[PDB]
């Protein structure tokens, strides 16, 4: 009941980084992550991708409201007095501790980088998010526990085969991960707010083992290489 699930708000800890760039010639883009991850929603210069276990939204959530109100802050930035710059972006990488919130927040130019870290809204920007921090907890929580969880060894499909070896790593969650073979290698990373495919081929090769590490925490290995392309878990190694 309602009861229960405010007190798992409170208690769940993550963080939030929302990131804004906006370039001389209208290319602009804005991207929420978790846990500081891939992104899981992407405004490309329309409607947002979402990833399939995000929450909705819309174009009066707090999340796009702050984005959008980023957005046109930047453009300002940009045809005010930066003009030894081309592009601008801002991140804010927020921790949700409790119904606290600090934020390091990151403005990045041609020429110049800038850090507020430590930024607990108590810096207006920060401000905004940390008068929101219930409702964006509420919205997220379970989406970053479902994220969590597909991020482990047992939710982690791997093709691991020879025809010339070739080991893909396929994920549904936004956490990163490596892919490394027993070994000149090519490395392909495509991801989209759904999954991620990590693909690893080394022509000539016979590696006879495929790691997957995680940012979790943990590595796991594939072993041997198939004749066909086939899902296994990596197993704990
Ligand atoms: C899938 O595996 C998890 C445990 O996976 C390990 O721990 C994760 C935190 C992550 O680091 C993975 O990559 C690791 O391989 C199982 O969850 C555990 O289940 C045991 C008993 O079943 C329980 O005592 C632990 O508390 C659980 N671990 C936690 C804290 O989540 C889970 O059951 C597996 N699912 C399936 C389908 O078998
Ligand atoms: C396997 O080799 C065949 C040609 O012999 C090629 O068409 C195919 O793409 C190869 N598959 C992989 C996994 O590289």
């Amino acid at each position: 009941d309602t009861y229960i699930v405010n007190m798992d708000d409170f208690q769940f800890t993550f963080t939030m980084e929302f990131e804004v760039t906006v370039t001389r010639g209208g290319v602009h883009k804005r991207t929420i992550s978790v846990d500081n991850g891939r992104p899981v929603v992407v405004w490309d210069v329309r409607d947002p991708k979402i990833c399939k276990i995000c929450p909705d939204v819309s174009s009066t959530d707090i999340e796009y409201v702050f984005l959008d109100i980023q957005k046109m802050r930047l453009n300002n930035l940009l045809t005010q007095s930066l003009w030894d710059t081309q592009r601008i972006c801002v991140r804010y990488a927020c921790l949700f501790l409790g119904f606290d919130v600090i934020c390091d927040v990151y403005h990045t130019t041609d020429t110049v980088r800038v850090a507020y870290t430590g930024q607990t809204g108590k810096e207006i920007g920060t401000y905004m998010i940390k008068s929101n921090v219930r409702e964006i907890k509420n919205r997220w929580r379970s989406t970053v526990q479902k994220l969590k969880q597909l991020a482990y060894m047992n939710a982690t499909e791997v093709e691991f085969w020879y025809n010339l070896t070739t080991c893909v790593v396929t994920s549904r969650s936004n956490v990163p991960f490596t892919v490394e073979l027993s070994l000149s290698a090519i490395v392909t990373d495509e991801s989209t707010v759904d999954c991620q495919i990590l693909t690893v081929k080394a022509p000539g090769s016979h590696a006879q083992r495929c790691y997957v590490t995680s940012s979790l925490g943990w590595k796991g290995v594939v072993t041997p290489p198939s004749q066909y392309r086939t899902k296994r878990v990596p197993v704990n190694i």
